[PDB]
Protein backbone atom coordinates (compact mmCIF):
# COMPACT_ATOMS: atom_id res chain seq x y z
CA UNK A 1 0.00 0.00 0.00
CA UNK A 2 1.13 3.54 -0.80
CA UNK A 3 -0.51 6.97 -1.11
CA UNK A 4 -1.61 6.43 -4.75
CA UNK A 5 -3.39 3.18 -4.06
CA UNK A 6 -4.94 4.61 -1.00
CA UNK A 7 -6.30 7.68 -2.64
CA UNK A 8 -7.28 5.71 -5.67
CA UNK A 9 -9.46 3.66 -3.38
CA UNK A 10 -10.93 6.77 -1.68
CA UNK A 11 -11.60 8.92 -4.81
CA UNK A 12 -12.28 6.24 -7.42
CA UNK A 13 -11.65 6.98 -11.11
CA UNK A 14 -13.97 8.67 -13.62
CA UNK A 15 -13.12 9.77 -17.07
CA UNK A 16 -16.16 12.11 -17.57
CA UNK A 17 -16.90 15.26 -15.66
CA UNK A 18 -18.76 14.42 -12.51
CA UNK A 19 -20.05 16.15 -9.40
CA UNK A 20 -18.36 15.25 -6.16
CA UNK A 21 -19.88 14.64 -2.81
CA UNK A 22 -20.20 18.44 -2.37
CA UNK A 23 -21.74 18.90 -5.83
CA UNK A 24 -18.67 20.30 -7.57
CA UNK A 25 -17.31 19.53 -10.91
CA UNK A 26 -14.48 17.11 -10.86
CA UNK A 27 -12.87 14.49 -13.05
CA UNK A 28 -10.40 11.71 -12.99
CA UNK A 29 -9.08 10.70 -9.56
CA UNK A 30 -10.72 13.35 -7.45
CA UNK A 31 -9.42 16.28 -9.56
CA UNK A 32 -11.58 19.29 -8.62
CA UNK A 33 -12.13 21.46 -11.63
CA UNK A 34 -14.20 24.29 -10.30
CA UNK A 35 -16.55 25.25 -7.52
CA UNK A 36 -18.76 27.08 -9.93
CA UNK A 37 -22.09 25.67 -10.95
CA UNK A 38 -21.36 26.29 -14.74
CA UNK A 39 -20.59 23.21 -16.71
CA UNK A 40 -19.02 25.33 -19.32
CA UNK A 41 -16.68 26.77 -16.77
CA UNK A 42 -15.77 23.29 -15.72
CA UNK A 43 -15.08 22.26 -19.33
CA UNK A 44 -12.91 25.24 -19.95
CA UNK A 45 -10.94 24.45 -16.80
CA UNK A 46 -10.62 20.87 -17.93
CA UNK A 47 -9.18 21.94 -21.33
CA UNK A 48 -6.75 24.35 -19.66
CA UNK A 49 -5.53 21.58 -17.37
CA UNK A 50 -5.13 18.94 -20.10
CA UNK A 51 -3.95 21.15 -22.80
CA UNK A 52 -6.56 20.38 -25.42
CA UNK A 53 -10.22 20.46 -26.21
CA UNK A 54 -11.48 17.50 -24.20
CA UNK A 55 -15.13 18.06 -24.46
CA UNK A 56 -15.65 16.85 -20.79
CA UNK A 57 -13.84 13.56 -21.35
CA UNK A 58 -10.22 12.48 -20.70
CA UNK A 59 -8.14 9.39 -21.05
CA UNK A 60 -6.85 7.17 -18.23
CA UNK A 61 -3.30 8.30 -18.78
CA UNK A 62 -4.48 11.89 -18.63
CA UNK A 63 -6.30 11.11 -15.37
CA UNK A 64 -3.21 9.52 -14.00
CA UNK A 65 -1.17 12.48 -14.92
CA UNK A 66 -3.49 14.89 -13.16
CA UNK A 67 -3.32 12.57 -10.15
CA UNK A 68 0.44 12.63 -10.00
CA UNK A 69 0.54 16.34 -10.13
CA UNK A 70 -2.14 16.60 -7.49
CA UNK A 71 -0.41 14.30 -5.01
CA UNK A 72 2.72 16.20 -5.57
CA UNK A 73 1.12 19.51 -4.93
CA UNK A 74 -0.55 18.23 -1.79
CA UNK A 75 2.70 17.15 -0.18
CA UNK A 76 4.45 20.31 -1.26
CA UNK A 77 1.53 22.26 0.26
CA UNK A 78 2.18 20.49 3.51
CA UNK A 79 5.90 21.11 3.56
CA UNK A 80 5.37 24.76 2.80
CA UNK A 81 2.86 25.22 5.62
CA UNK A 82 4.46 26.34 8.92
CA UNK A 83 1.70 24.81 11.04
CA UNK A 84 1.59 21.55 9.03
CA UNK A 85 5.22 20.75 8.39
CA UNK A 86 6.31 20.06 11.96
CA UNK A 87 3.41 17.73 12.51
CA UNK A 88 3.88 15.90 9.28
CA UNK A 89 7.59 15.41 9.91
CA UNK A 90 6.92 14.00 13.33
CA UNK A 91 4.84 11.13 11.93
CA UNK A 92 5.79 7.73 10.63
CA UNK A 93 5.31 6.72 7.05
CA UNK A 94 1.89 5.23 7.17
CA UNK A 95 0.42 8.06 9.16
CA UNK A 96 2.01 10.53 6.76
CA UNK A 97 -0.08 8.92 4.07
CA UNK A 98 -3.20 9.63 6.10
CA UNK A 99 -2.12 13.38 6.43
CA UNK A 100 -1.69 13.64 2.65
CA UNK A 101 -5.13 12.05 2.11
CA UNK A 102 -6.84 14.60 4.32
CA UNK A 103 -5.07 17.44 2.59
CA UNK A 104 -5.87 16.02 -0.85
CA UNK A 105 -9.50 15.97 0.14
CA UNK A 106 -9.95 19.19 1.98
CA UNK A 107 -7.07 21.42 1.18
CA UNK A 108 -4.36 22.85 3.45
CA UNK A 109 -6.95 25.27 4.46
CA UNK A 110 -9.53 22.71 5.51
CA UNK A 111 -6.89 20.90 7.50
CA UNK A 112 -5.43 23.95 9.29
CA UNK A 113 -8.48 24.29 11.75
CA UNK A 114 -7.79 20.77 13.03
CA UNK A 115 -5.43 22.53 15.32
CA UNK A 116 -6.41 20.58 18.31
CA UNK A 117 -6.15 17.23 16.54
CA UNK A 118 -2.87 18.33 15.04
CA UNK A 119 -1.50 18.88 18.44
CA UNK A 120 -2.61 15.46 19.62
CA UNK A 121 -1.12 13.75 16.60
CA UNK A 122 2.14 15.54 17.23
CA UNK A 123 2.11 14.35 20.80
CA UNK A 124 1.29 10.88 19.54
CA UNK A 125 -1.88 10.63 21.58
CA UNK A 126 -3.53 8.37 18.96
CA UNK A 127 -6.76 7.44 20.51
CA UNK A 128 -7.30 10.93 21.74
CA UNK A 129 -6.63 12.39 18.29
CA UNK A 130 -9.01 9.84 16.71
CA UNK A 131 -11.87 10.94 18.92
CA UNK A 132 -11.10 14.60 18.21
CA UNK A 133 -10.97 14.12 14.51
CA UNK A 134 -14.43 12.50 14.42
CA UNK A 135 -15.92 15.64 15.90
CA UNK A 136 -16.05 17.42 12.61
CA UNK A 137 -18.18 18.20 9.63
CA UNK A 138 -15.62 16.13 7.62
CA UNK A 139 -16.49 12.93 9.53
CA UNK A 140 -20.26 13.70 9.47
CA UNK A 141 -20.30 14.36 5.69
CA UNK A 142 -18.11 11.46 4.59
CA UNK A 143 -18.08 9.02 7.41
CA UNK A 144 -16.91 5.94 5.58
CA UNK A 145 -13.84 7.64 4.18
CA UNK A 146 -13.21 9.67 7.35
CA UNK A 147 -13.33 6.38 9.33
CA UNK A 148 -10.63 4.82 7.14
CA UNK A 149 -8.29 7.79 7.48
CA UNK A 150 -8.96 8.06 11.25
CA UNK A 151 -8.13 4.41 11.74
CA UNK A 152 -5.07 4.94 9.75
CA UNK A 153 -3.95 7.71 12.04
CA UNK A 154 -4.97 5.76 15.14
CA UNK A 155 -3.18 2.56 14.28
CA UNK A 156 -0.30 3.48 12.01
CA UNK A 157 -1.21 0.39 9.86
CA UNK A 158 -3.13 -0.15 6.54
CA UNK A 159 -5.83 -2.36 8.10
CA UNK A 160 -8.69 -0.06 7.14
CA UNK A 161 -7.68 -0.39 3.50
CA UNK A 162 -7.39 -4.20 3.92
N1 LIG B 1 -3.54 15.66 9.55
C1 LIG B 1 -2.43 16.31 9.02
C2 LIG B 1 -2.47 16.95 7.79
C3 LIG B 1 -1.29 17.50 7.27
C4 LIG B 1 -0.06 17.47 7.93
C5 LIG B 1 -0.04 16.84 9.17
C6 LIG B 1 -1.19 16.23 9.68
F1 LIG B 1 -1.10 15.67 10.83
CL1 LIG C 1 -2.50 20.48 -15.37
CL1 LIG D 1 -17.52 8.37 2.73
Amino acid sequence: MNIFEMLRIDEGLRLKIYKDTEGYYTIGIGHLLTKSPSLNAAKSELDKAIGRNCNGVITKDEAEKLFNQDVDAAVRGILRNAKLKPVYDSLDAVRRCAAINQVFQMGETGVAGFTNSLRMLQQKRWDEAAVNLAKSRWYNQTPNRAKRVITTFRTGTWDAYK
